[PDB]
């Protein structure tokens, strides 16, 4: 019954719109193309970030990053901002989740080093996390703008649901690295009008958004019930039928998110 | 099915639940033990003010009422603060909306006159606006204290809801006294925890609440979804299993009030 | 020379305005009418809850204190709600500040005990911290009306603003007990529009308020500099030449605020 | 007295600092170093844009200007992602504004025309508000690296002043094109830690702000009190003598704007 008020809502926003929320024990797995390739755009950046944790000792943060303006090529609301006293690899984790920087996401996957320009180091830690779907091959900006149909820089609902259940409510970090991740995309700054604004204030809600064009919006969060159950939401949508130009529709994510509360209540 | 949620939430909170969303022109009535009777309790204030206004000029809103310290018999932070100046109607008003002050009630009663008190009076108002089945009998606070089983002091979530309907959306009062009453009924202080908190926070909500004993809480209140879209929602519950002093499980109205903003969105 | 600005707010809000900031290490006291006594109203509730942090250990926060609805003679927006359940010496401390309950208040001078049903102990209390002038004689409502001219239930700018450094800043409570002080002053929600709305987001500001009759209107903070440097501000205001019935005005405190912050920077 | 907080304030942050607030109806004017030269640096976007909305129709705003990647010299975060799109005048509007586009900038002088690449054209206007005293010479980004002592590139507190007053507040545009202006500034990305930093949240502001060398900082802006009274404030700051390199210190601009704030209230 939940799967005919999602199509109302694709129709409502000459939109396509993808859903999944993992199930727990006393509740079941909800599902909207759970399984259809939706662009990654800037949700990357939140297990970008679990990867550089995952390979360094927690000294690594403090070690100081420098770029020229040519490393500016997207925005970037903070590395714009030190482009000559440079930043350390902590404060690229804080500007890469907190405030979606473009630049900081791709200094960090420079740091995971390899060819690609760190894509394919990074599409190898999702494997490792088991997520046999995703893959990033290009750097901010590209990765936001592929053709519809294109294989790349894409993932799924379900994949990356199940990423992000691993690594805040799993054990795919230790807990103090986790608490670093888990911090950041609590005190977010580009979600408030997307998953957060379809459940009640009572709800805890960590988030990382993602924004590309053909109208693309995503949303992948972690909420807790108020009575102290986490559930994970992927919410992701494009709207690639109007073309490259086309506005993405953000109350489509937080009007998904409401259908899917009343549900988890 | 949205039934066999409200029959989770009763068996989860040990409770009966009540609920009444009078359909709209593009949703279609939501019906949980609709026509069931529920104790008013404190949520006939809200009809209460209403009749002062419509059988009055705006002008009886001054008449200072004066009482003794005999006549403060239910809860009243605000009567029992006048009790040597008194207050007038206008204020009893305000009173007994956003302080669910008992006391004040009961002035507003005694001032629509007739034999107990003014509940003659009052059900016969609730008669004008097409609802046959409501009744009030007591004053306060004993309509609080009937048993489960008597009819006494009883609505239903069908009958409350299409009065409040009346009252904030429809013409049962003009626009000069209408919005004496939504503007109250905007700033009560009684209610956060209940239909409120269920509800996302970029959808308007007033609301009356009641509540009594053997587990009663209930939250009349009309809302309004991010584009404008009114909806009446009407949502009563009691435990008259748990004893007279069954506690009210507010979480329940809150908890219900999520399922039905999943239907609306 | 900052008496100039303040003189002319005097005369445009038709008010008293009192203001004291102790000196900091580098900086010099603000004063202003800082020895002329003002009413206590609601602020007297911080150093209440120190005054019962103060006399027992931690464990005695989980006393259930039961009221009924007699005791409720004032605003209480959380007594009100749990007059059947009861409610905890740290329930009633976190409406008492959080909320300004004023029935929360009233239990806890009882559980201070002593003469006056506990405002003896109180102004004892203040002694012991220094503060010879201030004074508690009635409980709730009363202590909010006393006539203008007379000393009861008065405290000073001065001797307001050196107890609430000495709780929050100095060592007149242990560690444990002082940072449940500050979190509920933290996490006020009465001054939004006072000290706090005069202050630059970028401060931290932690605050009682304080509202009566004749227009009286109080907030006292203590404020932290985005260095981290902390200040003391009390602000006191009345408008008691206008009668019983004036308005407070709220932007005199803001504004006095903001003069304040102009010169903290 | 004021005047010498901002000496103060110089001493502390170890640089020489520029302001100026118009005298409006109700204050008298702030000076500080008012007349002396500071690099205009990023803030003549603001009257630059003003300049192509003066000599140009509405349409010039779907004129598409196409660029090569060799005319990218500045920090150029949205110029950087249409080198084969191109962009509007209209679009290389917003990003001059919102995000101090260096390399959309120069697009816009080159648009203004004549010799200098637009830079003759461009202190041509400024002399056509009455601004005698600014030039600008070079281009993004030479002219944020002019050494001290050199007049080339330069403004004062007091010309910036004037000028973005008859932009945003005066008639130096047709309202239609008026409000393009200060929408754009209103929604800039790029100066949350300055001026903005230093006025409560009950103060509407606006600003472009300007960065360079030897710890070149400005911000231009216009701010509205709660009540609705608008002020100009012209914040500038260099640290010669520190070095070329020398770290810009916004934390300065952001003082000094609450001891504005402080007079003003």
């Amino acid at each position: 019954d939940l799967a005919d008020r999602f199509a109302e809502l694709e129709r409502r926003y000459d939109a396509r719109l993808g859903v999944y929320v993992p199930a727990t024990g006393t509740t079941a797995a909800i599902e909207y193309r759970a399984d259809e390739r939706f662009a990654f755009c800037s949700t990357f950046k939140a297990p970008l970030v679990a990867a550089v944790l995952h390979q360094n000792p927690l000294t690594h943060l403090d070690k100081l990053i420098t770029y020229t303006s040519d490393d500016i090529r997207s925005i970037s609301p903070v590395a714009q901002q030190h482009v000559q006293t440079g930043m350390t690899i902590g404060q690229l984790c804080d500007a890469a989740i907190r405030y979606s920087d473009g630049t900081a996401a791709n200094l960090l996957l420079a740091d995971l080093g390899g060819p690609g320009g760190g894509t394919a180091a990074f599409t190898g830690y999702l494997r490792s996390l088991g997520d046999t779907v995703s893959r990033l091959d290009a750097e901010e900006p590209e990765l936001n703008r592929d053709p519809p149909g294109d294989e790349r820089d894409t993932t799924t609902p379900h994949a990356i649901a199940l990423v992000l259940q691993q690594l805040v409510l799993g054990n795919a970090l230790p807990p103090d690295k986790r608490a670093l991740l888990t911090d950041w995309m609590a005190r977010n700054t580009t979600g408030a009008k997307r998953i957060r604004a379809g459940f009640p204030a009572d709800w805890k809600v960590i988030d990382k958004t993602g924004t590309g064009d053909y109208g693309r919006a995503n949303d992948i969060a972690v909420v807790w019930s108020p009575t102290g159950v986490p559930y994970v939401v992927a919410v992701m949508s494009d709207r690639a039928g109007g073309g490259y130009d086309a506005e993405p529709r953000e109350a489509l994510l937080a009007e998904a998110a409401t259908c899917v509360a009343g549900v988890l209540a």
